């Protein structure tokens, strides 16, 4: 007899499972709208004066942080925050009044081994390998209007190279890009062989390969970029009590195992008590950047960089 609307940036089948299970557990009529991180961020900004959802589940965390700075989020600290991996303690001190961490993702390349043979080039192992002229028209990555992935790409390259060389690299990469599309289409196009290599979070490439696509994952040489999955309650939510229960729910260990146990999707749990699938990469074995989520969570910085992508890249 209660209600709840979830803006959902995790996979559609996971959104469906999460909301259906919650609805039965609490007798709450639960609806969701699925969208990329940038898509949902845009909706929340546009709907500020009359919100159409109560909680935003999933998506890269810097747009969540930015929404918080813009006054778009409710303050609420779930008791389940205590179970977040301790490496995120300091970040949750600064941002956790309005955004919680519910998973993590590693940024890498997906490559279609069949397309690779057809182009006659070896699988790329470095960022600069993607600039090979043999890759003209064969690279895809997501459009930053819809996709938090592409903001993570920008932030990764800026931390690796400095901003000037980051945008120099992206301009050279743009010459090999066929089109920028929604992240899930990037993944689908790679599996089908419309593209030869893509940049994105690597859990999707593990799922694609397990489901029979000729796709391999590459962790690019050098420092590794990554993302956190955010969850935030929307300011002036219609259904605040149910939004808090849903927040507690997605912060719980069992809920963070449901993606791999029930859907073969491999976002890495951030609840210290949850078990990860062996198909997820282990970030502890990678050369992670000391990723400055707090800096790129600035609303000023996020808008400046998205506008700069749109003006300088295309
Ligand atoms: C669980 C999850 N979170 C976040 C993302 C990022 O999606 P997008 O780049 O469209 O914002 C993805 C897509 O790869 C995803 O599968």
């Amino acid at each position: 007899e209660g209600r709840l609307t979830v803006y959902c940036t995790v996979q559609n089948e996971v959104c469906e499972n999460l909301t259906q299970k919650f609805a039965k557990q609490y007798q709450v009529e639960t609806q969701f709208i699925q969208g990329g991180t940038g898509t949902i961020f845009g909706k929340i900004k546009a709907e500020k004066d009359n919100p159409q959802a109560d909680i935003w589940v999933g998506g890269t965390i810097e747009p969540h942080f930015q929404a918080g700075e813009l006054g778009l989020l409710e303050s609420y600290r779930s008791p389940k925050q205590a179970e977040i991996l301790p490496q995120f303690k300091s970040l949750m001190e600064k941002r956790g009044d309005k955004t919680s961490i519910i998973y993590m993702l590693v940024l890498g390349f997906g490559v279609n081994s069949e397309k690779l043979q057809k182009l006659g080039v070896k699988a790329p192992q470095s960022w600069d390998d993607l600039l090979n002229p043999a890759f003209k028209g064969e690279i895809q990555l997501p459009d930053p209007r819809s996709s938090g992935t592409t903001y993570t790409i920008m932030a990764t390259l800026i931390q690796k190279l400095g901003e000037e060389k980051a945008f120099e690299y992206l301009k050279k990469l743009n010459e090999n890009v066929s089109q920028y599309v929604k992240s899930n289409l990037v993944t689908a196009n790679l599996s089908r062989g419309e593209s030869s290599a893509s940049i994105g979070f690597v859990h999707a490439y593990a799922t694609e390969k397990e489901k029979g696509a000729p796709v391999e994952t590459v962790i690019p040489a050098g420092k590794v970029g990554y993302a956190l999955g955010g969850a935030s309650i929307i300011k002036n939510a219609r259904n605040l009590e149910n939004a808090k229960l849903f927040m507690d729910y997605v912060l719980s260990a069992e809920t963070q195992e449901l993606p791999w146990r029930e859907h073969g999707v491999y976002q890495i749990p951030t609840n210290a008590n949850a078990k990860a699938s062996p198909s997820s990469v282990d970030p502890k074995k990678l050369d992670l950047l000391d990723f400055d989520f707090d800096k790129f969570g600035s609303s000023e910085e996020g808008k400046r960089l998205i506008d700069k992508w749109l003006t300088e890249i295309k």
